[PDB]
């Protein structure tokens, strides 16, 4: 229901890994892939990093459809790109 | 997107604990939450592990629309209630 972005995150096949995790804001959603990336270890290395060690998939609450709206994981790193090289 | 239910699942206020899964169906989803009480060990004892002990929330995907619609907890429970009694 309430939170903007819910976060599905696993490192490989183990169901162990599958953690989600609720942002308030993109930003938020951002900052905690970011802080995944920093704890587990450039542009290029980030993108690899999330298409080989972890996989990603941002659920966007689309508040008029009271509904999440699934989007790509390439949608959530382009946006991520974005706060990297602003920042 | 494909996943009929993704069921987001926590053990009080430890993100740690916040575990997702994905179901084909129903019957699938009421498996594994009777699985996380069983190996975590009557209908009261069912309905009170999931209200203080761990929390639960299923997401099911509406293919017509595309998206994920959040329903409470009680609706999955209630549902794992009818499950139960059959079996």
């Amino acid at each position: 229901a309430e939170s903007h972005i819910i976060l599905l995150i696993q490192q490989g096949s183990d169901p162990k890994t599958r953690i989600w995790s609720d942002h308030c804001s993109l930003r938020s959603a951002i900052e905690y892939i970011v802080g995944v990336y920093q704890t587990n270890q450039d542009v290029s290395r980030f993108f690899n990093f999330f298409d080989e060690i972890y996989d990603c998939v941002p659920l966007v609450y689309d508040r008029h459809f009271r509904a999440y709206i699934p989007h790509e994981k390439q949608w959530l790193l382009h946006h991520a790109q974005e706060y990297l090289t602003a920042a």
